[PDB]
C-alpha cells in the first residue's frame, strides 16, 4: 500500500557544538573584534507545540565564552610594551606620613635605575607601589613579586576593556532555541521555547565571589545547581532585586611616565595627594538582610523548613580565591566581604568592606606572563549592581539540621552560565522520510 | 508562519514550509586564526549542502522538494497508520521513531534508482 | 563572439551566448584573502543554482513559469523590449521587481507541487 | 497575456568591490617573489559594442588595494633583517673637513662609538660617516640617532631588491575588469571606448613625490585631472604626453665596511670616501622643461581663460618628503631641489642641475613606527629616468588678479597609482534576470 | 566490488558501479590552511563536473545520449569490443585528444535544442 | 551509426600529487600532538584486479611534504622554548683527568663563566663539563661556544618527547592511494600486484645517516635500489630481508643541574660524572654483520658482472654529519664511527665489534644553516637497541676495469631515508566524467 517519499526542507534538529559569530552595536577591545553589527533588530520565532531539553552544565556556548575572551584579551596586549627593565634590585623604605593606621605597610616608597633609550645611559627611578606586587629578596632590597616566574606586560593606557554587551549568532545551518520558563532551574525539559538568530546581549563581565551587572530572576531567587546534594559543586543564586554596591579608592594621584625605550614608555606613580585611606565598598545592610532571607528560605526548599543556615567567610587561598574581586574603572579591587557574610538564619545603615589594591595581575588563574595595571590619574569611584551570588556548601554534615554555606568563587565559566542558561545550538537537518499511498511513477 | 515555525506541526501541516526550510540553508550570503575558525563554518555549511544535494541526485530527486519512489515502506519499521503519522504526528517526534532505519533506506533507495536507470538501458 | 560580449546586443540575440556567461564563473596572511575570495565564488554560484531549483527549472537556461508579467513594472510591448533593449537596459529598467518575483515564483511553484503528490 | 520567464547566463554585471590578485610578467626582488602567479601569455580587450559605462578615479577602489598590498609586501619583507637596536648609544662626533667641496660642509660627520659583538662582554670601537639628516645633537659633542627616541631601526636586507617591476592585477571568478579607452577621459564621468579584459596591464609601482617617474603617458596631449577644479584643497594631476628625461648621481665612490654584532648579525656601514667630496644633483635640459610647462599652461587656461597668468613657484615648507621630490635612485634615496623647476611666469648644454641630499634613516609612508635604513652602496650611483608627471597645487585666496601660482604638489601614494587606475573599473557579473514573453509554464 | 574495484574491468562491467564512485568524491595556522585548501578546492572540481553535465544536459543522469554522432576519427573500433573487451584506463588513453573537442559540440546540440523548444511554447 | 554517449562515475585517473593529512593510532609526544587526527580500523583496502600501474620512487614527490612538514613541526616544536642568548660569552676553561680513561683525550671540558641572572643587576658563576665538539677556543684559556658567530642557540624543551612513531598518510577526497606489492619491486617500473588504499600504514619519522633503523625488511632477499646503476653519483638504498641489532651506550653515570636564567627561564647543564669515564660505543655480532655483507656483495654483484670483487670502505671526508653514524638514541645524539664495519673484501661468546661514539649537544639540525638547537643533558645512563634495516652506499667510480669496485656508506639527504618505505605507494586523482560511443542517439520528444 505505502511507499517511501523524499521531503526536503524537514524542520527537525539535532544537538550540535559548532564556532560562533560575535557581534555588536555600533578603542575599546570588544567592539575592535565584535565588528559584525546587530544594528538590523529581527526577531524571534516562537515554536508552539513544543518541548526540548536544556543542560546549563553541559552546554559548550560557555567553553566558546571562555576560549575567546581570553584569546582576545592576549591579543590586546600583545601588541603593548614589555616590562623586562624593571626586573632589578629595588631599595624601598616604608610610608609613614600622611597615612593612616590601618593603612601602614600597604605601601612603600622604592628607588631603582632604569635605562634610557639610550643603551649607555641610565636614569632613577622613585616611584610608590603596594605590597602586594613586591616582596623582599632577602632599607631592605626588594624584586617585583613576579621577575622569577614570567615576563611582565604593561597593559595599554589608550586600550579600553569596558565590557559592553555582545550577541553571539548562530552560522548559517544552525539555529539557537532558547527556554524563556521563569521557573527554569537549569536542566530538563522546557515547554516555552523561540527560536533565534542571536542571542541577547551579555556584558563579559568579570568577577569573583558576587556575580555583577547580570540579568535578574523573575519573580522569585532562583539557585540553580548541578548537583544539590554534592558539596564538591558550587551554587548559583540568580536574586530578582538588585542589590547596589558603591566602590571607590578615595586617595587622589599622580602619574608620572618615563621613556625606557625608543617608544617604549612606562607609566607608575609618585605620590599620594592628600592623607591615605583604605579602599572600600558600601552595601545597605538593610538590603542585605533582606537579600539574604530570600535566599535562606529558597535554600530551604532543598533541606527543610527546619533548617539552620549559616554564612560564613571563604577557606584561604590566595586574593583570587578567598576575595571578591572586580575592576572598577581600570583599577583591579581585592575585597574583604567575611563581615558580609556573618549571619545565622533560624526559621541608612551600611556595611563597608575594606579592599586592597593590586597592579600586576594573574588572569584566567593561567601562570603565564603577567599584566600590569599602569596607575589611574585621580580618584576612581564606580557603581555596580549585585545580580547574583556564587556560593558553595561545606559538606560534612552529621545530620544536624545547621549547615553553614561559603562565599564560593573559583572557575570564570560559571558568570557566563548564568546568562547562556537559557540558550541551545542546534544543526538543521532538512532530510528525512516519511510514508504515502503514491508510488512513484515508472516510465 | 516562518522559519522552523513548523517544527511543532504536524507532518502534514508542516510539508507546505518546505520553500523557507530549504532557502535559509543559504541564507549566510548576507552576514587572525578568527578569520580562520570563520572560514572554516563557511566551507562546513557548503559541505553539508553538497552532500544533500549528492543523494537527491542519486536517488533522482534533484528536481524535487517532495518525491515519490519505488522503494514500498516497510512496516516493520514502524507499524503505524498514515492518518496518525501525517495528521497527528509531528516530523520532530517521527524523526525520532525511526532514526535507527536510516542506513537501511539509503541503500533501498540507492539501488533503486540505479536499477531504474540500468532498466532504460534496454529501451535506448 | 567572447564572454560578456552580448552585452552590445538585444535581449533577444543574446539569448544564444548564455552559455558562454555561465562558463567562467567557477575559473601565510596573503592566502587567507585568497581562499576566502574562492569560497565567496562558490556560495555566490550556489545561491544562483539553488534558487533556480526553488523556481523549478533547475536544469534550463531559459524557463517560462506561472507567474504572470505585470504593467506595474512594465507596459512595454516584446517588439521593443526584445529587439530594441539590452540586458543592461532592461536591468536598469526594472530593478525594482526582483525581490517580489523571487517571492511569486515560490508561490506559482508549490503548488503544482502539491498538485503532483495525489496521483 | 504575457509571462515572467527566466533566464541564465545573462551579460549584465554592477558595480563591485572585491580583491584583486596579482601577477608578474616572467629575480630575488620583492615583487616577483610575491606576484609568483605568471602573467596571460597574452590578456584580450574584448571591446563593447553601443555600450556607455561611467568611471571614476577618485571613486575607485583597485588603488586601495594597491596601496594595502605595497605596504605589506614591505613590511613582510623586512621582517626577517637584523633590528638594529644596539646603535642607539651615545655618539662622540665631529665634521669631516678633508677634500670637502664647500656645497658639502656640513652634512657628513666622523662618529665613533662601543659596538656589541658577537659575544655579550666584548665591544669593539666602530667609526663611521653619516650624515646629519640622520642625527642629531644630544647637548666633540654627544649625538645620537635620530629615530632612537621614537622606534626601532631595522637595516634593510641587501639581498632583497625592490625594482619597480611592473605587476599586472587580475580578476578572481565571478568579475570582471572594464577599461576605459576615451582619449580624452578626464578621470570621471561616461566612457564609450569601453572594453572588457580578465588582468590589467602591468603597472610598475615607482614612489616618489611632487614628480611623477616612469608612468604612462597621455595619447594626444597634455591632460589634467583633478577631483574638483575650483577647490583648492584638492591636488590637481598633470599627464604628460611626452616624457622628460632626469639624470641622477651621488658622485662619491663609496667603501663599505662591516661588522658582526651578533650571531650571524650583520651590520653595514659608510666607511669612508675614495675622492673628493661633492653633492649629489639632478640634471633635465631647460627647454625640454620650459617646452613642457608650456603644453602645461596651455592646458591650464582652458579653465582659467585666456587672460590669466600662470606662474609657478617653489614647495612651501616641511618634511624633506614633501618639499623636496623624494625617490629611490640605485637603492639610495634622494631628496632633490625642485625650486629650480618652478620659477617661471607665463602670459599670454642648456640643462638645469638640481642640488640633492642623501638621507639613509627613513621614515617610509609617513608612518610613525619602525623606519628602514639603508645600507651603504659600495661604489657611485648613476641612474636616468622618465618624467611623466606632475602633482601641483593651486595658491588659494585668489583674488581674481587673474594671476595664479602654482606650487610643487604632493600627496598619499595612492595618488601616484591612480595615474593608471583611472583607467579601469571592477564589476560583478550577474546571470540572472527575467523578461516578459507570450509564454506561460505548460504546467 | 567497492570502490574503484572496477577499474580494471571492461567498459560495460563498470557501468554497475557508477554511484560507489560518485559518493567517494564528495564525502570527505599552516596546518588549518593546508586542509581547508585541499577541501575547497575538492569542491571547486566537484563543481565543475556537475555544472558541466547542466552545461550539457545530462544532469539527472548517470549515463546520457547526446545528439552528438560519434567520429571515427577519435575511434574506429568496434562497439563490441569497447564494451566487452577493454577498460576505462584504456580507453580514456585511447581517445584522451578528443575530449576538449566533444565538450563544444555537447554545448552547442544543446543550446540549439534548448532554444527549439522555446520557441514552441 | 554510432553516438557519443556521456559517462559520469567511471573508475579512472590521472597522476597527480597533492596535500596529504597525518593520523595516527592511541603524553607530550611532538608528534602524536601534531597528527591528532585517528587512524580507522584496518579494511580501507581494495585489491585491483586486472591494473598494472607504474611506479618511481624517485619521482615520487609525496617525499617532498615527508622533508617538509618534518621540518615544520621541528620548528614549531622548538619556536617556544627558552632561548639560550645570555650565555655567548667568553668561557675560561681547563682539560679534566680524574678518573678518566685515556682515550677520552681531552673530550670533556671543566669550563666556567658569569651568567646573568632573572634580576638584570646580577650575575652567578656558573661551572660546567662541556664536549670538545661544543666548544671553539678564541686565542684557563679563552674558549666560547662553537655557534655564538652564525645562529641563535634554542634550548629544546625537556618536557617534549621526539620518540618516532608510526605515521600514516590519508588521501584527501577525490584522491587514492595505489599500493605495489610486488615483492621484487626494484623502485621503478610497472607493478601487477596492485592494491587501492585510502591511508597507508604507520611509517616512523626515524632519522639517520649511513645506516637505516627500525624500517620494514625486504622478504626473501635483499633488495638494492638507484635511479641510475652505473652512476657513482647516485645513493644505493638497500633493504635488507633481516635485521641486525645494535647494542647503543653512553655509560657514564650523570647528573643534571639546572639554573634559572631568567623570569620562568631554565638552563639545563651537566653538573659532573658520577663514577668514572668511558667512552660512548655500539656493539654489532661480527659474524651477522659478514652474513649481511654477504647477502649484500651477492646482490651488488648481478647487476656488475660476477667475477668481480667488492671492497668495503668508510667514506671520504666531510663533517660528522657525513662521516659518522648519525642518530638519536634516548634522546641524546651520537655520531659512531663506521670505519672498522665498512673494511671487507669480497671475491667470487658473540665476537661482536665495538665502535667508538662521540656525543654533542650543540646540533645543526637538517644541515640547515640557520638557528641551532641546544640538547639538554639527560639525566642518568642511556642504552638502546636498534634494527639496521638498510644502508646507504656509493661507489667511487672511476672503473678501470679491474672489475673490482669500492663503497663507502653515504648520507646526507634525508629523503631518501623515506624512499625506502614510500617506494610502494602512488597517489592518484580521480577522474569520473568520461565519454564512449553507443547505438543510441538522444531521443528527442
Ligand atoms: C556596572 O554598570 C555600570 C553602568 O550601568 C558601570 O558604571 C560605569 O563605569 C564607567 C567606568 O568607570 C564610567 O565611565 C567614566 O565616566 C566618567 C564620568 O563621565 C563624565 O563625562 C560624561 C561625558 O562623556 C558626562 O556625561 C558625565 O556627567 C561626566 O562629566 C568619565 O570621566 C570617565 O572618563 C575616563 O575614561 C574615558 C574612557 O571612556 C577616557 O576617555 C577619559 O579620558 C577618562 O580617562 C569614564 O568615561 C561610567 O560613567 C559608569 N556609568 C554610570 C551610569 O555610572 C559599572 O562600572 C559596571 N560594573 C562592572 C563591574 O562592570
Ligand atoms: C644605580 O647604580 C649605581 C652603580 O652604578 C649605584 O651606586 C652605588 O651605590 C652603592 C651603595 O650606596 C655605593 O657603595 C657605590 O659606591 C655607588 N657607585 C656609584 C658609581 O655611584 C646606585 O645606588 C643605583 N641607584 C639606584 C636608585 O638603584
Ligand atoms: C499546536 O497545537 C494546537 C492543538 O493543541 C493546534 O490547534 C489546532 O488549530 C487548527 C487551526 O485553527 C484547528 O483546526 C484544530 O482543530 C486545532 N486543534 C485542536 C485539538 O483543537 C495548533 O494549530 C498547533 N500549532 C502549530 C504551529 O501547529
Ligand atoms: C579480469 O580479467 C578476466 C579476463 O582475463 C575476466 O574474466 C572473464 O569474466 C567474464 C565475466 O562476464 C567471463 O564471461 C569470461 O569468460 C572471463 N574470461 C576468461 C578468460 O575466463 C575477469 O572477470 C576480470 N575481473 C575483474 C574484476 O575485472
Ligand atoms: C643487543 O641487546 C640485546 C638485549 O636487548 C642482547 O640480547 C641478549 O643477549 C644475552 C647474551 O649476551 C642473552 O643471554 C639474553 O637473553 C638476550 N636478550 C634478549 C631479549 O634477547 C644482544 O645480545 C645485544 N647484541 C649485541 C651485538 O650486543
Ligand atoms: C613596614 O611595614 C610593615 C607592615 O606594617 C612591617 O612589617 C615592616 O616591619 C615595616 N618596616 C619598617 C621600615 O619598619
Ligand atoms: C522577588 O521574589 C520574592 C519571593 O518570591 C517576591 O516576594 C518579590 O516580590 C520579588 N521581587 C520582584 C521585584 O519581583
Ligand atoms: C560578626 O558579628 C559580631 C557581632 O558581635 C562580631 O563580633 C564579629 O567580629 C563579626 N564577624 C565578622 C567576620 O565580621
Ligand atoms: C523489512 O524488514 C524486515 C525485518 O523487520 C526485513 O527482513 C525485510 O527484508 C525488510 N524489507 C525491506 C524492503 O526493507
Ligand atoms: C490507527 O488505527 C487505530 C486502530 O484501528 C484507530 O483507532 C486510529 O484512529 C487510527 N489512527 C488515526 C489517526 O486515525
Ligand atoms: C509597440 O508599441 C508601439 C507604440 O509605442 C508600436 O509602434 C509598436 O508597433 C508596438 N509593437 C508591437 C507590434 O507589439
Ligand atoms: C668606550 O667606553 C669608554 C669607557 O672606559 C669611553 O671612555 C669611550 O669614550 C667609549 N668609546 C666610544 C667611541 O664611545
Ligand atoms: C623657496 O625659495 C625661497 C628663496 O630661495 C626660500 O627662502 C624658501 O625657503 C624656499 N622654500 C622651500 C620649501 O624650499
Ligand atoms: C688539554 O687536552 C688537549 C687534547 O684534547 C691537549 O692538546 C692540551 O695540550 C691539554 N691541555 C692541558 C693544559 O693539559
Ligand atoms: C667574572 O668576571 C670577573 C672579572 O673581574 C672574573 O675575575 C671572574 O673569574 C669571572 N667569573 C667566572 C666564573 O668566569
Ligand atoms: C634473506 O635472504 C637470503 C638470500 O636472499 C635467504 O637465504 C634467507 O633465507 C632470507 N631470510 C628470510 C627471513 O627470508
Ligand atoms: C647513468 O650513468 C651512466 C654512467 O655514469 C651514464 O653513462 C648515463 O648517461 C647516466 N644516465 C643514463 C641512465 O643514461
Amino acid at each position: 500500500n505505502l511507499w517511501v517519499t523524499v521531503y526536503y526542507g524537514v524542520p527537525v534538529w539535532k544537538d550540535a557544538e559548532t564556532t560562533l559569530f560575535c557581534a555588536s552595536d555600533a578603542h575599546n577591545v570588544w567592539a575592535t573584534h565584535c565588528c559584525v553589527p546587530t544594528d538590523p533588530n529581527p526577531q524571534e520565532i516562537h515554536l508552539e507545540n513544543v518541548t526540548e531539553e536544556f543542560n546549563m552544565w553541559k552546554n559548550n556556548m560557555v567553553e566558546q565564552m571562555h576560549t575567546d575572551i581570553i584569546s582576545l584579551w592576549d591579543q590586546s596586549l600583545k601588541p603593548c610594551v614589555k616590562l623586562t627593565p624593571l626586573c632589578v634590585t629595588l631599595q624601598c623604605t616604608n610610608v609613614t606620613n600622611n597615612i593612616t593606621d590601618d593603612m601602614r605597610g600597604e605601601l612603600k616608597n622604592c628607588s631603582f635605575n632604569m635605562t634610557t633609550e639610550l643603551r649607555d645611559k641610565k636614569q632613577k627611578v622613585y616611584s610608590l607601589f603596594y605590597r602586594l606586587d613586591v616582596v623582599q629578596i632577602n632599607n631592605k632590597e626588594y624584586r617585583l613579586i613576579n621577575c622569577n616566574t614570567s615576563a611582565i606586560t604593561q597593559a595599554c593606557p589608550k586600550v579600553s576593556f569596558e565590557p559592553i554587551p555582545i550577541h553571539y549568532c548562530a552560522p548559517a545551518g544552525f539555529a539557537i532555541l532558547k527556554c524563556k520558563d521563569k521557573k527554569f532551574n537549569g536542566t530538563g525539559p522546557c515547554t516555552n521555547v523561540s527560536t533565534v538568530q542571536c542571542t541577547h546581549g551579555i556584558k563579559p563581565v568579570v568577577s569573583t565571589q558576587l556575580l555583577l551587572n547580570g540579568s535578574l530572576a523573575e519573580e522569585e531567587v532562583i539557585i540553580r545547581s548541578e548537583n544539590i546534594t554534592n558539596n564538591a559543586k558550587n551554587i548559583l543564586v540568580q536574586l530578582n532585586e538588585s542589590v547596589q554596591i558603591n566602590c571607590t579608592r578615595p586617595n587622589n594621584n599622580t602619574v608620572k611616565s618615563i621613556r625606557i625605550g625608543p617608544g617604549q614608555w612606562f607609566y607608575y606613580t609618585g605620590d599620594i595627594i592628600g592623607d591615605i585611606r583604605q579602599a572600600h565598598c558600601n552595601v545597605s545592610k538593610a538590603t542585605w538582610n533582606e537579600t539574604l532571607g530570600k535566599v535562606v528560605k529558597q535554600l530551604r526548599k532543598h533541606f527543610g523548613n527546619n533548617t539552620i543556615i549559616r554564612f560564613a567567610n571563604s577557606s584561604g587561598g590566595d586574593l583570587e580565591v578567598t576575595t571578591h574581586s572586580f575592576n572598577c574603572g581600570g583599577e583591579f579591587f581585592y575585597c574583604n566581604t567575611s563581615g558580609l557574610f556573618n549571619s545565622t538564619w533560624i526559621s541608612n545603615d551600611s556595611i563597608t568592606l575594606p579592599c586592597r589594591i593590586k597592579q600586576i595581575i594573574n588572569m584566567w588563574q593561567r601562570i603565564g606572563q603577567a599584566m600590569y595595571a599602569p596607575p589611574i590619574q585621580g580618584v576612581i569611584r564606580c557603581v555596580s549592581n549585585i545580580t547574583g551570588l556564587i556560593l558553595t556548601r561545606d559538606g560534612g554534615s552529621t545530620n544536624s539540621t545547621t549547615e553553614t554555606f561559603r562565599p564560593g568563587g573559583g572557575d570564570m565559566r560559571d558568570n557566563w552560565r548564568s546568562e547562556l542558561y537559557k540558550y541551545k545550538v542546534v544543526k538543521i537537518e532538512p532530510l528525512g522520510v516519511a510514508p504515502t499511498r503514491c508510488k512513484r511513477r515508472v516510465v
